[PDB]
């Protein structure tokens, strides 16, 4: 194998980046987010009660329609920073791009309205390690590496700004049409988790934060940049941003005057400008404009960490390299 599949993605409102897979014989197709922050796959099941609003809006996997279906039945609960889900395990043939794989995957049967009634996607595919997998189930990428078809043991993310391609994941390599310069690489703190050491967070020329270093999760499955609550208190107090309930906001006229936020990863600074993290939904002082940053307390062993989600990955085209356990960033071409 020197094969390199690619999955086209849809950007919805800059917060949801989902693409298509097919499961079963003949193939039942689902939209899913590719999450580097988790290691499981699931979709809603035909067995999800219609009392779940989320279950009525999304598409259901039907085992009884599937001649590739092998039964497992093991229960699970999958807990995400935003939202959780419980169902049961099924084996079926799944395909992603050209690639086809026999995968264990969760058929979901309780699906909370919040946050899922808002999901344009039906499903998720965990792009993380077996160390984070509930049930210790082999994740899908390990499963594709065992095939020995990828020209490289890597997959690369491109995430566009609204709208025309919405984004793209390449399995087996990167797509140059979508970045410039060369990749810079940081090794993983430890194998098991898509997570690197971060040296510092500046707000404008001066290092506000992470002075004696901290952790950074590169998470394709997060719409935003997150930090701990105390890192974000202070970061927002730097930006004069004002806490709403869940979100932070600035008045829209000041949006474009906000300073650069930069992230020191490895031997380089990754810089975000206001155009990258303020939702400029207006320019009027009447109006309030949200920021693509928030507080998200991730518990140990992973946490406390920041997560670098879509806000960052839109700016910097990202490569996850399994063979060498590292992540590459390059500037994205839009
Ligand atoms: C509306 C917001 C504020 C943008 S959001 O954060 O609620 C969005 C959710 C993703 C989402 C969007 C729309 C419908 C459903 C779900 C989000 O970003 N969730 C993150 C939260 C997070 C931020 N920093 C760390 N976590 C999230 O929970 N992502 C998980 C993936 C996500 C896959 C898609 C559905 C929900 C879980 C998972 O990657 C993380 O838990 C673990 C690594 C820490």
């Amino acid at each position: 194998g020197n094969t390199t599949s690619s999955v086209i993605l849809t950007n919805y409102m800059d917060t949801q980046y989902y693409g298509e897979i097919g499961i079963g014989t003949p193939p039942q197709t689902f939209k899913v987010v590719f999450d580097t922050g988790s290691s499981n796959v699931w979709v809603p099941s035909s067995k999800c009660s219609r009392l779940y609003t989320a279950c009525v809006y999304h598409k259901l996997f039907d085992a009884s329609d599937s001649s590739s279906y092998k039964h497992n039945g093991t229960e699970l609960t999958l807990r995400y920073s935003t939202g959780t889900v419980s169902g049961f395990l099924s084996q079926d043939i799944i395909t992603v791009g050209g690639i086809t794989v026999t995968q264990m995957f969760g058929e979901v049967t309780e699906m909370p309205a919040l946050p899922f009634m808002l999901a344009e996607f039906d499903g998720v595919v965990g792009m993380g390690f077996i160390e984070q997998a509930i049930g210790r189930v082999t994740p899908i990428f390990d499963n594709i590496i065992s095939q020995g078809v990828l020209k490289e043991d890597v997959f690369s993310f491109y995430y566009n700004r609204d709208s025309s391609l919405g984004g793209q994941i390449v399995l087996g390599g990167s797509d140059p049409q979508h970045y410039e310069g060369n990749f810079h690489y940081i090794n993983l703190i430890k194998t098991g988790v898509w997570q690197i050491q971060m040296k510092g967070v500046s707000v404008g020329s001066s290092t506000l934060l992470c002075e004696d270093g901290c952790l950074a999760l590169v998470d394709t499955g997060a719409s935003y940049i997150s930090g701990s609550t105390s890192s974000i208190e202070k970061l927002m107090e730097a930006l004069g941003a004002k806490k709403r309930l869940f979100d932070y906001v600035v008045k829209c006229n000041e949006g474009p005057t906000l300073p650069d936020i930069s992230f020191h990863l490895g031997g380089k600074e990754y810089t975000l400008t206001s155009a990258d993290y303020v939702f400029q939904e207006s320019y009027s002082s009447k109006k309030l404009c949200t920021l693509a940053i928030h507080a998200m307390d991730i518990p140990p062993p992973t946490g406390p960490t920041w997560a670098l989600g879509a806000t960052f990955i839109r700016k910097f085209y990202t490569e996850f390299d399994r063979r060498n356990n590292r992540i590459g960033f390059a500037l994205a071409r839009h």
